[PDB]
């Protein structure tokens, strides 16, 4: 059995209680019934199996399949995410089709969020144009790779759009081939088709000349219905000779998974025949905690500066909660605080509002807030930059502390200052903000490896539509295919970007690094987040300067602070690797030369970018200057 | 431990035995018995490598004579690190000698490529080596092979040819390396690497920490170790060798410098040790059968000697087959001696045909290094004779796809009327196919940065860009260039949309009436199911002589063969077909003043009579042009 993997597809048949919540024990039992992976409705069963035939008042159930309830690698191995069956972008009713595009998008996004390795999407028509368009752009513009099982219908007659008066030369294959075309013929290594076998075997599945086609197609799975008998021996549940001859016929490798599909309202042998189908089928074809702790210490100190006043209750806001180890952490910090400061007296109580934008994150936050946090915290869905309005509107009180962790390796690269800055109008002049300050540093380095590696990045055909890091977005070319173009040229584009690298085969040209860009919150005065500076060094040898290695340190609160800079590196911390500001071309230097790194941090109505370059000066005062790189963030432009 | 560290032996005039260029295996067996795996051996051979020009034009270089046959290609591939003849100074102050040096640096690179070497070393003898750098540059950038290169350095700046202590302002071994590295385009340090040469007196920049750290940021590949010690190693030597030894992928070569020879041969080992303390049988067969057949036919006449021209010896197996088939005729049917003429143009192969004509043929065959196209003229100047038979093999997986007809039509010049061509004839075939996998795979072909300068398969050739970097432009588009080419593939995940092939282009030799090689045929095919036609599997058959013959065609396929995988004439986009569809594969085989190409496409006509047509693929050989 080691070689055959048998997926069990969720159905409206095994919808237990809170199944969405207890996926773990689910795959546990199922697994006990000798089968490994499962095809589960990604959105959750309370959503997957919702019925859309209601009034204008019947809206779809929000997504509710928590990640936390199962460690990631497990999600990746077992669960195969499938799109809610009620979704129908090619509906005959415009409104429902639009709705379906919207929610199809939502479920795609969530599948990415859970990080599944495989996905199912089941076609219900002979033509699914809109579905095609959506799916096509999706897959073509993702920066990752994942697999896709397009499960087909049992036969043509099951198709919503089937008129027995117009199916001239159509069949299941024609359907698949048509969808495959329509999504732009993405590599069958990742874009695959799943057949659905039932009781009645179509002719094109038995007539050799037709089952032959499926060999020249990315076949990934057979989806098999419980449409079968119990003939032989102790009523051995088995499978017809044409069925057998088929599965056998098309079983080319043991990577071709097989999903069993519950059609029959059989509670089985009281849930025992599952393994029987298993066998029948089988023998037919044979984490960075340090950062978090530091945050905790910061918090406790903060509660100590105010708690001393003999406070009672205090308003804390977590800005961008993620999955929230910082929420759990904050709470634990209130507990430790009370456990060591308020001994034999009135405890201090902290109220915790967590603000977040990503709806999947929210999905995790509610689960956390139920299981661990015990309904303590108020979850708020918005980007912090919109809080002020809905805060006092919906009746919430201004915070005392606002905790955030929006740091990039170069400090402000990940838009921290703009995010935190957007929430100033709703704070007390009293509001202490963590982190309080952070500063971005830099130090000249030399490596043929880092440079040569940055420069020689290339974009394979299959990655031709992946969106650029600059101001450009993918588009449609003449062949109606998505392409991310690069007018500035590929090399240019490669070199005008900050990067995040594990510095290995390099060497410093300065003994120590210099300060570049500092930021302090709360920014009550609203100073411009955009900056512009020179950072000069001195070379003491004949060397090739490939650019600068960027860092940052950061004070959460007063004494409490963590740092990535080499001289003061939080021991054992891995939460950040250094940034790299590369030069287009290795710049040569010798003993004596002074190097003026010109870096401007420019801000836009819609984004934020760095424009940098270098000025070399020998001792004779004579000076040169490399070209201004990343002019207008055309190659590197962090948007908002 | 021990085997973790790899030690190599650099050859030197210090160890020039006799006939050595024709005895390498034993050399490295001896070298191995002294405990050191790889070796650095000049590729032209010693006779060539250590030649010293100081005279007039009288002294021309010792021809490359390091034959491949002496060693099976994986032995070479495993142990022999190739190195360029030290005498080659591409940057000579004497114009003539620099030109000569370019020519031979080329011959030599070509040979490294020939023997199939996995690594190769090149000694920088100057502070600035610009011409060398240009040649090397264009070379590595236009190679579709992925091989390694060690740029070996001088002991110290002081001993460079262009060394002048008057403008050696701020120059150093590293400034040198970085200059050269910059001058070859900064080819990935994963292939283009530098070797340090540790002399007896230790330079400043290999001791001064701050300086020595430079090499940790460079593609350090090997340490060249001069025999300038006592078997011991001085303090600074040790501290350096450790200091820059970061990986165990590093290699270290022994440089025979001081000892005229090691007093105790065991010392040759004391050094290494001390440092560590830091195929298609059937094609040929069938040919021999057709040959014995031809000697039956022509021999029966009554003569006692026949002259045959092998036009393209290669490494000559077809030759040893001619002479092992003449050897085996004089007993079954008879005498009838056979005089063999093996013509060949590949200058590196000629080495193999000499070492072969010596170690095998007992000089009974006259090798001839000339394009088999101007042989008619060199047929008298060198006192040759008209051929009774000419044995050739210039066919590809699509038959005529390698240009057989044109070159044979070149030999047509001096042929007797009685000359039978082996092979006499061929014809090409074609079979409609369906496979996402293949089509997707062809379309997805991408050129990464390091392959930006590989030449196209068409009329185009590489060119310098705005950064003086070699680039192969594809103005018709990457995808179009991808789909307008014939390929050879192992049909992996596909299906046939026909039951039997069909004829395309035939060719008849000797093409005596000199008929045009330009062809233009239209093939017809009917479809029997709902399918996606992606293109055509391409095939061929060839008759060598009367009865005997060989073919790659589906049904009539020479069994057990691996001599030719099938071709694919793909379409730009898959064609949807259904029951009863008429398909015209329209193929014109056009020929040019300098090359030959295909212009193909497909016409579809349904049961109803509607006629559409795919676009003309490969117009004017733009994506596909076999040059002549």
């Amino acid at each position: 059995n080691s070689r055959i993997h048998i997926g069990w597809m969720a159905t409206t048949l095994d919808v237990a209680e809170n199944l969405d919540r207890h996926v773990a024990t689910f795959c546990t039992r199922l697994g006990e019934f000798k089968y490994n992976f499962v095809v589960y409705p990604i959105g959750g069963v309370v959503r997957a199996f919702w019925t859309p035939n209601g009034s204008a008042e019947n809206h779809p159930p929000v997504i509710d399949l928590p990640d936390v309830q199962l460690r990631n690698d497990l999600w990746e191995s077992y669960v195969v995410g499938k799109i809610s069956p009620w979704i129908d972008c090619d509906s005959s009713d415009p409104a429902f089709a639009s709705l379906s595009e919207e929610h199809l998008l939502k479920e795609l996004s969530y599948i990415c969020y859970l990080g599944l390795q495989t996905m199912a999407i089941e076609l219900t028509r002979i033509s699914s144009p809109r579905t095609a368009a959506i799916l096509k752009k999706w897959i073509w513009t993702r920066n990752s790779r994942f697999t896709v099982w397009v499960q087909l219908p049992s036969a043509i007659e099951k198709c919503k759009d089937y008129d027995a008066f117009t199916i001239e030369h159509v069949d299941l294959w024609t359907i698949w081939a048509d969808f495959r075309k329509n999504c732009g013929n993405f590599s069958g290594v990742y874009f695959q088709v799943a057949l659905t076998i039932s009781s009645e075997l179509p002719d094109e599945l038995t007539e050799l000349k037709l089952v032959d086609r499926w060999k020249a197609e990315p076949l990934a799975a057979f989806v098999i219905e419980s449409g079968l008998f119990i003939s032989g021996r102790n009523g051995e549940a088995s499978i017809p000779s044409a069925h057998i001859n088929l599965l056998k016929h098309l079983w080319t490798t043991d990577a071709l998974r097989i999903v069993l599909r519950a059609t029959t309202d059989t509670f089985k042998y009281n849930t025992s025949i599952k393994s029987e189908y298993s066998q029948a089928l089988r023998h037919a074809v044979r984490q960075d905690q340090i950062k978090y702790d530091v945050y905790g210490e910061a918090v406790v100190g903060a509660l100590k500066d105010l708690g001393a006043d003999g406070r009672k209750t205090v308003v804390i806001y977590l800005l961008g909660g993620g999955r929230g180890p910082i929420g759990t952490k904050i709470l634990k910090s209130e507990r430790e605080y009370n456990n060591t400061f308020r001994q034999g007296q009135e405890s201090l109580k902290v109220k915790l509002y967590i603000v977040e934008k990503n709806p999947n994150a929210i999905v995790t936050l509610k689960y956390m807030n139920v299981r661990t946090w015990k309904r303590r915290v108020t979850i708020i869905e918005s980007d912090m930059r919109s809080l002020p309005g809905i805060a006092k509107d919906r009746g919430f009180e201004q915070p005392d502390i606002i905790v955030s962790e929006l740091l990039g390796s170069f400090g402000d690269n990940e838009l921290s200052p703009e995010c935190l800055d957007g929430v100033t109008g709703f704070l007390k002049p009293t509001t202490i903000s963590i982190p309080q300050k952070y500063t971005s540093y830099v130090k000249p380095i030399m490596s043929t490896h880092i440079h040569q590696t940055i420069k020689a990045q290339s974009i394979p055909y299959l990655s031709r539509a992946i969106p650029s890091h600059g101001r450009g977005e993918p588009e449609l070319d003449e062949d109606e295919m998505w392409i991310q173009k690069y007018p500035q040229g590929h090399v240019r584009n490669n070199m005008d970007q900050i990067y995040v690298v594990y510095l290995s085969k390099y060497i410093p040209l300065a003994e120590t690094t210099k300060p570049v860009f500092t930021f302090e919150h709360p920014n009550f005065m609203n100073s411009s987040n955009e900056r512009s500076d020179s950072i000069e060094f001195v070379m003491d040898r004949n060397a090739d300067l490939m650019g600068f290695a960027g860092y940052f340190d950061l004070q959460l609160y007063k004494t409490v602070m963590l740092s990535i800079e080499p001289s003061t590196h939080t021991p054992g911390m891995v939460s950040w690797f250094p940034a790299v500001i590369p030069l287009r071309d290795q710049l040569r230097v010798g003993e004596g030369d002074r190097i003026s790194l010109k870096i401007d941090r420019k801000v836009d109505n819609t984004g934020v970018w760095y424009e940098w370059h270098v000025e070399k000066k020998k001792t004779n005062g004579e000076s040169v200057s490399t070209p201004i790189q990343n002019p207008n963030g055309e190659s590197y432009y962090m948007r908002m």
